[PDB]
């Protein structure tokens, strides 16, 4: 579904609509205030090419930039993230798929109360869309995985291997 982006709060000012991925808005949006996601959930990133922070929107009307979490009004490229029927995750130890293993098919708000470890080395995203958290509570960082195979930390665009919750991309009804 469609997503558009207001330069300024409350739905005002110089706008962007987009129906999917877009790697640059800078030429059409110099910052972001507000957004309105009429569904598909979507991943914002505050650099060109997603990268930098990002934040995970779910549909919804979002008069300021705090309502998605956003710790400023950098929007600079956006994904849509595909809706799937289920969801399925393997998570590894070390690095390349090896040492100790979780599969996760539901959502965890703590990842070390089912996993004695600080960091997820490698992972595999067999089914669906997550949303996995630096912290647990679903806090601090934000990493969009989609379906994928992802042999080191970087190739989530982390700069650490910290992991302490996950979530499936799931929009409301």
């Amino acid at each position: 579904g469609k997503i558009t982006l207001y330069e300024d709060r409350g739905f005002q000012g110089r706008h962007y609509e987009c129906s999917s991925d877009h790697p640059n808005l800078q030429p059409y949006l110099s910052r972001c205030n507000s957004a309105r996601v009429d569904s598909g959930c979507r991943m914002l990133y505050e650099q060109p090419n997603y990268s930098g922070l990002q934040y995970f929107l779910r549909r919804g009307d979002y008069a300021d930039h705090q309502q998605w979490m956003g710790l400023s009004d950098s929007v600079r490229s956006c994904r849509l993230i595909p809706h799937s029927g289920s969801h399925r995750i393997r998570l590894y130890e070390r690095e390349d798929y090896r040492g100790q293993m979780i599969e996760f098919t539901e959502d965890c708000s703590c990842l070390q109360d089912r996993f004695r470890f600080n960091e997820i080395h490698s992972l595999n995203v067999l089914e669906g869309s997550w949303v996995l958290y630096e912290l647990s509570n679903y806090r601090g960082r934000q990493y969009l995985l989609m379906p994928g195979d992802y042999r080191r930390y970087q190739d989530w665009g982390a700069t650490n291997a910290r992991v302490g919750s996950l979530r499936r991309v799931i929009d409301f009804s």
